[PDB]
């Protein structure tokens, strides 16, 4: 703590040059490259500050390669539960964090499941991506929904169309956003896995608790 | 030998084409028919690339900077249309089932006009094994390429024509530099110009890009 980080300075000023203006810092599993946290997603640069390369990084030494920025993200991911959305399964076997948009269609689609989803022991939790943008008006409704005393009935009632009360709260949406950036979020519904795996596309209920116990077996 | 970083590409069926250094110590870049990929020197650690150097004014690709070895190296395989008064060389991937690759060709006087030399190298969408590929294998088979090229893309026709040029090894530099549709095009320090812009506008870009990277 007494000890400088010099080098850590040199990736910010080289980083500002470039525009990219709040960093977080972390070690990297490869030597001589530091993880980079930034609103745009993750750099992985070196220790000088010189060289950039975006990730992912993907750890390929076990049988299945896997996205080890993601998996490093799920420290980040977790730290949210308390702004997280979340319907539980009663008997839980599966948790997956959805990065939804309210006016997504299968957004829509994947609500109008949850039922199904829980019934089949996955508890979703969800977290808020304005798929157009943090000055879309969705960001403006969603920051109300997660704002509210009951998030569960707000997004359930936003999703049946009932529309949304205005409610303010410290939630910024713009974490989230930053967050589903940095793990490779671009179409919502994005379902995220506990080890930071991205299902790619929509999957309903019986589709995703066969890929869900699958994934457990095999990683 | 690589072998740690050629087992865990043999593991996930990928077929590098190269090995060579790059700017991180530990760290392979590593050519494949898909891509750029830097590899970690245990095998342990991919990151897919490009690279970017951003010591200088401005960032880098040195990728692709690195590319330009592997891309002037098929020099004697392009198809070159020169500028008399030299300012700029470029290189063009392109398609002759490509409209825009049509018009670019169309503007080469232009681009002649404004000191840009244009060489070409092939790039048929519809991949290998496509007709597409296979005419352009004839045409760069020609004994004047740019006597065939100039009639094909005057609607004339392309004659047949054997020889040992391999049009997968332009398709392969190309997506290892980024190209995806054409024309696509190259500068000098490998910085990929993506779709057609016009002689004034390139002129112009080069002449900027010339400013700033020197």
């Amino acid at each position: 703590a007494m000890d400088p980080e010099f080098m850590d300075a040199a990736i910010r000023q080289s980083l500002a040059k470039l525009g990219v203006q709040s960093t977080e810092i972390q070690a990297s599993p490869v030597a001589g490259m530091k993880t980079v946290l930034t609103h745009s997603g993750v750099l992985y640069v070196t220790d000088d500050g010189k060289h950039i390369i975006q990730g992912p990084m993907y750890d390929v030494s076990g049988a299945h390669p896997v996205n080890v920025t993601n998996k490093l993200l799920m420290s980040q991911l977790n730290a949210l539960e308390k702004e997280m959305i979340v319907y539980k399964a009663p008997d839980e076997k599966h948790v997956i964090t959805v990065f939804t948009d309210i006016t997504c269609g299968y957004c829509h689609k994947l609500h109008e499941e949850m039922k199904d989803y829980n019934a089949l022991g996955i508890t979703v939790r969800y977290l808020a991506f304005p798929a157009q943008g943090l000055e879309s008006q969705a960001e403006q409704d969603m920051k109300s929904i997660w704002c509210a005393k009951d998030k569960n009935k707000a997004f359930d009632d936003a999703m049946a169309g009932k529309g949304v009360k205005p409610a303010s709260c410290d939630v910024n949406i713009a974490d989230h956003y930053a967050l589903g950036v940095q793990l490779g979020v671009s179409g919502t519904p994005a379902i995220v896995l506990s080890n930071g795996y991205v299902v790619p596309g929509y999957q309903g209920p019986k589709e995703m608790k066969a890929f869900l116990d699958e994934h457990q077996k095999q990683t």
